[PDB]
């Protein structure tokens, strides 16, 4: 049996953990103790707040219908109330104590009806679509005009602020996203926006929508560009006007950060608060992309390693991204580096991502690594996305390991501290205290399909630790179970065994 050493230092690399890394798009079981919630994805592009209609685009035969009301548990009378998909979502946020992120429309049009499929000959402008206008430039109506050809976005923000107060209030909607995957508009939403979005286009639309939002609620955080994946990060999925605008910039990311900075300077307020991406791993194992299906042993191994692509300079995943564009990986430092250069101080969010294996120990383990990684790499907000319907048991386990490990919503600490391991392949470990030094939290996991290892911990810091309790989940139980205590710790050293495919949250006490 293998021995690994883990050195934890409470003095070293102390840094605040944004709680909004514990976030989601769809609510999961309801005991994960999320801190942030997002209403976003393909369906929100064409969502019309006046009648709650929306359009599926390429996901379901370009159907305009009441899917958001029905998926959101709304009765028909509720579906008829302006704003209801969104107010029902935000009401949930308030009950749960979460941050709300609410997507706003920017592709150009929103669903005028719920009659179903919109054919290629009915693409916008057509009786099937209402036109989006950022600034109404007229007195606002809490009950919008349902009979014209327009939906006013600043009017909807005023509706939210009238009902909830401004974002700086306790009950206010705090974040707004600038549509969703705009480099896929022409693919996902051809009936709305059939041409490939341009780089400049995207900037002008972002600036104009940010301005009308901020004129209503100067406290709201505005998130953009909500890029789907690397092809968009690189060149906005071959934008037509790229070669002409690219100049010195190394990728579209720099171009958007910089141009967002410039327009903000000219306006005299920050117009981009958060740099927003989605990240669905292209990582492969046994012929299978990890996001598509659970897969074989090799798929499951590749799922458990993939989170290293986020942070680890030494790691080369099997994917086209790592093959042709390795210079842009690991991806969080790379995005950080662009932010630092082109728009200092902009926050970073991963607003829709998933590692697959939703009901496999490999997905629970992947996620438990990822949550530790996001926390200590200056990510402000992150929001899981369900690629599979029904329950996502091991994803849910991962959150609960960090946020409700004992059934009493006890959590990881708010302060990352240095934690190192001698084996980055078979193990990962993430340490935290609270800003109360009494408790040291350690999430540790064994990624091996075969071999336990004994973890030899050495702790440095202000304090001496007497004992601890342990909680975990593994391949046979997705529910977190209390595990064997560490009844005595000699000289800030102790060994605990970590069976294969197991994740533990250890709480050491003084
Ligand atoms: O399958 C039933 C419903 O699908 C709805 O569309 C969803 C797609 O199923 C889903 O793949 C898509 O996920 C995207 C995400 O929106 C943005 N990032 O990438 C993910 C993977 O491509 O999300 C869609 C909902 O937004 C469809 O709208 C319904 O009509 C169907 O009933
Ligand atoms: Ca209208
Ligand atoms: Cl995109």
């Amino acid at each position: 049996a293998k021995t690994i050493t883990i050195k934890v230092d409470t003095f070293k690399d102390r840094k605040p953990i944004s709680p909004y890394i514990y976030g989601t798009n769809q609510d999961l079981a309801g005991d994960e103790n999320m801190a942030a919630r997002r209403l976003g994805g393909n369906r929100m592009t064409g969502y019309n707040w006046e009648n709650n209609m929306s359009n599926a685009g390429s996901d379901w035969q370009h159907s305009s219908d009441n899917y958001l009301c029905s998926n959101g548990g709304l009765t028909q009378a509720e579906c008829e109330k302006p704003g209801a998909v969104v107010t029902s979502f935000h009401d949930q946020s308030l009950k749960l104590g979460t941050y709300s992120l609410v997507t706003l429309p920017m592709a150009g049009y929103v669903a005028a009806d719920g009659n179903g499929s919109v054919q290629e000959s009915e693409a916008a402008p057509s009786a099937r679509w209402n036109q989006v206008v950022n600034a109404k430039n007229a007195p606002f109506q809490l009950q919008p005009d349902l009979n014209d050809n327009y939906v006013y976005v600043d009017e909807f923000v005023h509706f939210l602020v009238n009902k909830y107060g401004t974002a700086s209030t306790k009950a206010g909607v705090k974040g707004y996203a600038l549509d969703n995957e705009p480099a896929l508009w022409s693919h996902t939403h051809p009936r709305i926006h059939p041409e490939k979005v341009g780089a400049k286009e995207l900037v002008d639309r972002s600036v104009s929508l940010s301005k009308a939002v901020k004129a209503i609620d100067a406290g709201a955080e505005v998130f953009g560009p909500v890029l789907y994946g690397f092809g968009a990060y690189k060149d906005l999925q071959t934008a037509p006007d790229w070669d002409s605008v690219k100049g010195n910039y190394s990728w579209f990311v720099d171009y958007y950060l910089d141009q967002m900075r410039l327009s903000s300077q000219v306006e005299g307020k920050r117009l981009l608060d958060v740099f927003d991406v989605h990240w669905y791993p292209e990582a492969m194992g046994g012929g299978i992309r990890i996001t598509n299906e659970v897969g074989n042993d090799e798929t499951k191994k590749a799922r458990m390693q993939a989170p290293r692509t986020l942070w680890d300079p030494t790691y080369k995943e099997d994917s086209w991204i790592a093959q042709w564009f390795s210079e842009f990986l690991p991806i969080l430092p790379r995005l950080k580096q662009s932010v630092d250069k082109y728009y200092p101080g902009t926050k970073l969010a991963m607003t829709s991502y998933s590692y697959g294996g939703e009901n496999d120990i490999s997905g629970g383990i992947a996620m438990t690594d990822v949550l530790g990684i996001l926390g200590k790499n200056d990510v402000y907000m992150a929001n899981y996305w369900k690629l599979k319907d029904g329950v996502n048991n091991y994803v849910s386990a991962a959150y609960k390991l960090y946020r409700n490990y004992d059934g009493k919503n006890s959590t990881f600490g708010d302060t990352s501290v240095s934690a190192q391991t001698s084996d980055i392949v078979n193990s990962s470990v993430h340490a935290s205290v609270t800003n109360s030094d009494k408790e040291l939290h350690l999430v540790v996991m064994n990624k091996s399909m075969d071999s336990a290892f004994d973890a030899q911990f050495d702790l440095s810091g202000a304090k001496t630790y007497i004992s601890g309790k342990v909680w975990g989940f593994d391949k046979n139980s997705s529910q977190i179970k209390e595990a064997a205590p560490i009844t005595q710790i000699s000289g800030n050293r102790f060994t605990y065994t970590v069976p294969p495919l197991t994740a533990y949250h250890i709480v050491l006490t003084t």
